[PDB]
């Protein structure tokens, strides 16, 4: 008689509706139509946030006493290091809650049949190669790089006529992504603009600010001055040679008149976050009082320009030594298509790297999906234990998927799960479901091919947190927020 | 034109179904007519305008899939 | 329904009547039972539509120049 | 009714009550096939707190005005 009271059956009840709730919000989202959602907080927060990316919102907050917070902090790293394309990976995990109404049946200890997430490991290592679909990929690579998942991203997506162009560019940016330094200082913005290539790929950072209408247009082996507090200066200037300075916040308007004369391009109320992304590229510096010039700050002399890109004017911060870092400027006619490019490109960002990274992908529209389900029914027959009972139950939770990509499509659902079997059993790993056709189809005429790591780091975040989930007690769910 | 529009529905198809594209509706008569008699004729750009205009009037409901908001408090 | 006005006219207003009419059909929609997107795809059939709305029409067959009874009515 | 009035069989089961409610979530905790829990305050409390060792999470919160804090110091 405390107050939060739950039955063993209601405390599990907490954990199901968690995994329901999520999945109807992330369910509009999948596949060719999609649709954004908004979401309200105050106090931390102060209005109403409005994202295409499931993955993003999820991350941000933790709004109530439900629990699958920790459930939705994995997928950052499959949103990075793998998994985007389309938001379907929280869709599965959620799956898996509704095979618990049948364990209660099943009069075991719950806390033992967790045990078969120790066998997720001798599952995913098995639901890996099951699958079987791509023999590699080298690194770099001159045409495996794309015309291949990015693609498929893009399938559900409108766009997919002068978008897949874009889509084959977003590889470049993912190729200098690889290596020692993190995954750090990735920024890319579209533009009104128009082009047939619709992009422009830049070495360095771009930024899109203006000291003011006098000074030199251009300069040159650019020196760049950061500042942590705001607007002497001209005596300090002069000895360093200094090209542009970069300012996070307001800019005092007496040093204004200095600069122009001098020959020195400012930026007023630069924003923090390019700016920390900035000094990792330049080799950084030690941002404080205005003693921050010579020794302290140590700068990048390639190239600081304006250019002009088919019309509008910006500033294009070029040829950093370091090499770690750089940018991506987007281009186009303009329709929904065009700044559609900022919904797509950010998603372009995250499948590449890992595409090239992995070395290993997948053949999509669930080709996947429906192979892995046939090796799985044998696999927990093999095993001995409940064990083999906890493993059979969660070979039919993949079932659905086939299901909802025929359903994105406007087929029929039920005769398109048949059709789709008998082609997958019979051994050919190329034909999945054709969503044009309304029927099955060669997916690798289509060219789409989803990132392997995308399949594993899914199904192995849903296992451990399975883990704890019954075998607890407290929570519940509503939604995102 | 204050006639019955049930019986106008079937004289009308009655007359085009034949393969005379001349019969039309007659509203002066109250019936079906030869519009060819009468002398009516619309211009061929008139019909192509329309229906273009017309198909995307009706897409903005459908290429843009939400317009406004959900749960503030 | 302007841009129409300045590239032909007014004639007599009917064609925001028939953009309305194409939403009554979707509570039927509903009966064929998946996808309302994919029904878009229809539109790419009112190209066919649009075909049909051409050349198996009556169109002119008459309007030389000047023109003994047809110059109106 | 609804008054605090303790007598009787009354008196001795405040000690009775504050003992079985701490048993129920504690006894989940012990053993290879243990469990740990999550709690959540929202008065000046960050988030959610998990404690597997019951020492840890009984010292930190004095949640109600029956005996069971002075238990937990021991």
């Amino acid at each position: 008689a405390g107050a939060d009271e739950e039955r063993a059956e209601t405390a599990r009840l907490s954990s199901f509706i968690g995994a329901i709730a999520i999945g109807d919000l992330v369910k509009s989202t999948l596949g060719p139509k999609g649709m954004d959602k908004i979401l309200l907080s105050s106090g931390r927060d102060a209005s109403l946030m409005v994202t295409n990316d499931g993955a993003t919102i999820l991350k941000n907050i933790g709004v109530d006493n439900p629990a699958a917070k920790v459930l939705v902090d994995m997928s950052r790293v499959q949103d990075d290091e793998v998994g985007d394309g389309t938001t379907s990976v929280t869709v599965l995990a959620a799956e898996l809650l509704r095979e618990a109404e049948s364990l209660i049946a099943k009069k075991i200890h719950p806390q033992t049949i967790i045990a078969g997430w120790r066998e997720a490991t001798k599952a995913a290592r098995q639901a890996l190669l099951n699958s079987a679909v791509d023999h590699g990929s080298d690194e770099v690579k001159f045409r495996q790089d794309l015309m291949n998942i990015a693609g498929t991203t893009l399938s559900s997506k409108l766009l997919t006529h002068h978008k897949d162009h874009f889509t084959k560019l977003a590889v470049e940016a993912v190729l200098r992504l690889k290596g020692s330094g993190n995954l750090e200082a990735i920024h890319v913005i579209k533009k009104l603009g128009g082009s047939l290539a619709d992009s422009y790929l830049d070495e360095g950072f771009l930024l899109d600010k203006k000291i003011g209408v006098n000074q030199p247009k251009r300069i040159e082996n650019a020196k760049i001055l950061i500042a942590n507090t705001g607007m002497e200066k001209v005596e300090r200037i002069l000895k360093h040679g200094i090209n542009c300075f970069i300012n996070r916040q307001l800019i005092y308007n007496y040093p204004e008149q200095l600069f122009g004369a001098a020959g020195v391009m400012a930026i007023e109320h630069a924003d923090f976050v390019g700016v920390e992304r900035l000094a990792l590229v330049t080799g950084g510096e030690i941002a404080s009082t205005f003693d921050h010039p010579e020794l302290v700050k140590l700068g990048s002399c390639k190239l600081i320009e304006e250019v002009m890109i088919g019309e509008d004017k910006l500033i294009h911060f070029s040829g950093v030594a370091l090499g770690e870092a750089c940018t991506i400027v987007l281009r186009g006619a303009t329709q929904q298509i065009l700044d559609e490019a900022e919904r797509s490109l950010h998603d372009a960002l995250c499948v590449l790297a890992q595409t090239v990274k992995d070395s290993r992908t997948v053949y999509g529209g669930g080709c996947s999906e429906m192979l892995m389900a046939h090796a799985v029914t044998q696999l927990a027959s093999r095993t001995p234990g409940k064990e083999a009972v906890a493993m059979e139950s969660y070979a039919k939770a993949l079932r659905m998927l086939p299901t909802i990509i025929a359903d994105n499509a406007g087929y029929d659902s039920a005769d398109l799960v048949a059709q789709l079997r008998a082609a997958h059993s019979e051994g050919k790993t190329t034909a999945g479901l054709d969503m044009k056709e309304g029927t099955i189809g060669d997916m690798s005429v289509l060219g789409i091919t989803e990132s392997f790591q995308v399949k594993r780091q899914v199904l192995l975040s849903a296992a451990e947190a399975a883990e704890v989930i019954l075998r607890v007690d407290n929570i519940i769910k509503a939604a995102p927020r």
